[PDB]
């Protein structure tokens, strides 16, 4: 199967301010499989950083607990990741995914959307 990701909601930001990113999906890959939010920093490697599971549960990494929410909706057919209490840390590209592509041939990731947070 192919899918298809577009990301957008990014852009400048004041360190305490908020964002809310946007992860459109082809086909019914938000609906069957479990979703997650990528961060991708100046010289590091993508992170899983929020996941949303089928049962609409979700889980995060250590770091961003209590500033990001990860949610989704199927008919939609998009995920969606508000962004609280942002540091430069979280200054990165970030990219949504399903949480299982490495074992689909089609590495295919999208584009993404840069998140740029400054200092009062
Ligand atoms: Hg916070």
């Amino acid at each position: 199967m192919q899918v298809q990701l577009v990301e957008s909601g990014g852009g400048l930001v004041q360190a305490g301010g908020s964002l809310r990113l946007s992860c459109v999906v082809s086909g019914s890959a938000v609906s069957d499989y479990a979703m997650g939010w990528y961060r991708q920093a100046p010289g590091k490697q993508r992170e899983l950083v929020a996941a949303i599971y089928n049962s609409g549960r979700t889980n995060y990494v250590d770091s961003v607990k209590g500033r990001f929410t990860i949610s989704k909706d199927n008919a939609k057919k998009t995920v969606y990741l508000q962004m609280n209490c942002l540091k430069p840390e979280d200054t990165a590209d970030y990219f949504c995914n399903l949480l299982g592509a490495t074992t689909m041939s089609n590495a295919v990731w999208g584009q993404g959307t840069q998140v740029t947070v400054s200092s009062h």
